[PDB]
């Protein structure tokens, strides 16, 4: 697919690679931020011209705010190869979830209020989508259970299909000019018939224990409720210590802060473990969503 | 494209050549209800007569619709297009459009404005201005040979010019599309020269004012050292003479403005003096190719 080289410090670096992929990119190349950002294009000049001559690279993507300086002087440059910034790129990446009318004209028109300051200076098929954080490992799930890129995708179980929906998943320290496209954007996870929630295990007793509480805190601010949550502790393989001290608090914890909760099960997108259980599990959920009003 | 036009009796003259302008065919027209359905807006019958018609493809009010009456509207006419004075005016400054700015401008006032209602769920360059039904669509479409690119370069004599219709001057233009209007309109500072089009019916005491409000407007956008022809269009519907208001016209607009060109009587429809008009298209392109 595409091909994209990405410019961001350490600490992002794993958000950075991420959300990139998750915008159906592939990162070639990384490099971190500049000490002294440079004042003509953000980056060195005879790094620029590196990219701007790689063929084997279509998009520039900075997990910074860029300047509508940069933008301007970057853009002349790179002639035909695209250049995301945080903001862009986010936008960009809401636009492959977003379904309704609302979200992708909140998400445009943010875009378009982005952009205009660097302008003027020239039979019976149930929904289950899944949540989480970017770091819980959300969208290794989808594609395990899908076989994998779409962000919708059916999939057979026995005798019933499933509608998985990858939504986008939540994000810490958003800014504050693509607020209510995040919230639309993600608000529609709200009419799903139910959810599965992703926890990233690695997390520490305490940090686990936020993590959980403000998954269920946002699900509660989109308006979720009475939708069968599906809790799946991820990243059991990259524990490497105790797994029933945290999988334990994880449904401990899950039934005392929402409900209903259907399940609360250990896996490992990656290694694929637990996934058979995990199909089974979904499975008796999709059968239960269609006798819920049934007479 | 056909469409059904709700619009008052004084409005409607403008609202047609709005509708059409924006590459509509108006098939239907009724008058506007002095007493405004809560829900629609429009009397509940007459929605369902507009629904029950396979002739009509876009429902279009002359007015300012709250996002109620929007959602309602698009709830019965399930299939068909609906449209008000805003998103019609807004679709209108897409078609003459130019620069990338005025696109997003535009589509901005566009989204902001329908956010709410789905919420509750060198070759010279001649640049054609003036009010609507001036005229100036229907001179455009003679010079150029039309019966909608808004832009078009037509030869005189040896010369290849560009003519470029600008959106139309807007009486009482909504808050909301200010901005819009503006950076659409702006585009004429770029043109080399300028054609005021200007409706000869008028009285007096109206003509004098299109005047003084066409050449504020051309203030208010930053016109200034362009070359101005004056237009005096619609004569075919003038009985009298057209001196009395040429003269006036002409020792009006050079109080107002400078440099001004020349004035002289055109018929958009009756294609009167349009060879007059082509040819002082050609005497301005000569000058502009040397100062």
């Amino acid at each position: 697919m595409k091909t994209a080289a990405l410019f961001v410090s350490k600490e992002f670096e794993e958000e950075a690679i991420a959300l990139v992929e998750g915008a159906n990119y592939k990162v070639t190349s990384i490099y971190k931020l500049p000490k002294s950002p440079n004042v003509k294009f953000y980056i060195q000049y005879d790094k620029l011209q590196q990219i701007k001559n790689d063929e084997e690279i279509s998009t520039l993507i900075i997990f910074e705010q860029l300047k509508p300086r940069h933008f301007i002087n970057i853009r002349r440059e790179l002639k035909g190869k695209e250049v995301l910034d945080k903001i862009l790129l986010l936008l960009e990446i809401f636009a492959l979830h977003a379904g309704s009318k609302e979200a992708k004209m909140q998400i445009e028109l943010a875009r378009l209020k982005y952009e205009l300051p660097i302008i003027k200076e020239t039979n019976n098929i149930p929904s289950i989508g899944i949540v989480g954080y970017t770091n819980s490992g959300k969208t290794s799930l989808f594609n395990s259970l899908t076989g994998l890129s779409p962000k919708r995708y059916a999939i057979p179980i026995n005798n019933r299909k499933i509608m998985l929906v990858d939504t986008v998943s939540f994000i810490r320290g958003i800014p504050p000019q693509i607020v209510d496209a995040f919230f639309v954007t993600l608000s529609e996870a709200k009419y799903s018939d139910a959810l599965i929630l992703v926890i990233d295990s690695t997390f520490s007793e305490n940090l686990l224990i936020e993590t959980l509480q403000s998954s269920f805190e946002i699900l509660r601010e989109i308006g979720v409720s009475g939708k069968p949550i599906l809790v799946t502790l991820n990243k059991i393989d990259k524990i490497n210590g105790d797994l029933y001290k945290k999988l334990d608090l994880v449904e401990k914890l899950s039934k005392e802060l929402y409900s209903p909760i259907f399940d609360v099960i250990p896996i490992s997108a990656l290694k694929r473990t637990n996934l058979e259980l995990l199909r089974d599990k979904i499975y008796q959920l999709a059968t239960q969503l269609s006798l819920e009003h049934h007479h």
